């Protein structure tokens, strides 16, 4: 059976929602950060850069989070909904905008997550400078998806994909423990799009059982 | 018919060689990235997020350098080499590595090649901590691949991929205009990998045409 290391962490959840989605037999696997298991030499077997997730799926053996989505999307790709999209255009958009969230998306919000949610608990001093700039940076990348989406009812076209889904484990914590849930909310397009997918059935478990 | 904006500059580089690969016919378009023709209306309709590259093909609009990648390997897949692998599994290992170039390998680099190659555009003082901390960070990423290229002819198996060709432009840089070739040669089984990768006459092409 399919194996996720790390469940309780935000970048696994990409990787966890898409199992769901499709319907596919997996089980989770804890890492301790706290005891730094992520840089003992077990786990670094699994994931030579020491982070989460790795998924072993018998002899298989894959990680990157949204590698993982795509290896599921295309793997199961016959049964739940087309993650992927039908054509290779379809396929095309979804991984324009699969990359848009991991070079462009992600980074600011990334920021946001360690200086206001783990600044303390990691022992780092709260970066705010580098929160105000992050900030910034992520409203501008959120303009520009309020005004593609008032087009487009999900990122890629008509259908939800992988890119979508990609946006739910770290602007959980936006609309969160963050405390900006306002960058959403004031964005109508972005506002609605939200409250499409991360109400989908798929992603409340993900989060009752991994939060 | 296939347009490619941006030919001179790094990320669309990865798209070219993708294409000269697979030999499909193209053209390219110049923006000036200098005087900002990148970040006005008539580009802005093409990549929203004002960066290059921007494709057009046909009816067709794509942008972000590793999608088009993917793009024009899968619709071209049966012609040239395939860079996606044969399977599932392969095609897994290959998304793998070109979401560590993505995230991983290329910030870093990226951050060296901003700060000293156009440190005018970043400003003075020259950040030299950053600096420090970019070296750092990608001699930490270049030192798994020395591991993991000492078990693998290229990153995603036996077959050179998309995640191999990724590392062309920047990487091109580091070596030369960057000046830190030694994170390539110190490291054995990388600087053998990269004198292979970088040495394909699709890239050899790519730059021959495409430098300035
Ligand atoms: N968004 C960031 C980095 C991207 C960039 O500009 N990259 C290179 C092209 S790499 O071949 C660049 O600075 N070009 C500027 C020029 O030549 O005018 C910035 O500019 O602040
Ligand atoms: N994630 C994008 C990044 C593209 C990118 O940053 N391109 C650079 C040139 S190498 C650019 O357009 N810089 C102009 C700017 O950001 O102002 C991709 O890979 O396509
Ligand atoms: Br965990
Ligand atoms: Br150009």
């Amino acid at each position: 059976v399919l194996k996720v290391y790390g469940p309780h962490f935000a970048s696994p959840k990409r990787a966890l929602v898409t199992l769901i989605e499709k319907g596919v037999a997996f089980e989770t696997i804890p890492v301790d950060l706290m005891k730094g298991e992520h840089k003992q030499p077990a786990y670094l077997a699994l994931q030579p850069f020491g982070t989460v997730p790795a998924v072993v799926d018998g002899d298989y053996k894959i990680f990157e989070s949204r590698a993982v989505m795509r290896y599921v999307a295309e793997k199961y790709r016959s049964q739940g909904p087309d993650l992927l999209g039908k054509t290779v255009e379809d396929r095309g958009q979804v991984e324009q905008w699969l990359d848009v969230e991991a070079t462009t998306y992600h980074p600011p919000l990334l920021n946001l997550t360690l200086h206001i949610m783990f600044a303390s608990v990691m022992g780092f001093p709260s970066d705010e400078k580098l929160i105000k700039e992050s900030e910034e940076k992520l409203a501008g990348v959120l303009d520009v998806y309020e005004a593609h989406l008032s087009k487009s009812k999900y990122l890629a076209g008509d259908f939800v994909s992988l890119a979508d889904l990609a946006h739910l484990p770290f602007t959980d914590y936006l609309v969160g423990p963050i405390g900006k849930a306002y960058m959403i909310k004031d964005r109508k397009h972005v506002s609605a799009w939200w409250d499409d997918i991360s109400s989908r059935p798929a992603w409340k478990e993900t989060v009752a059982k991994y939060s």
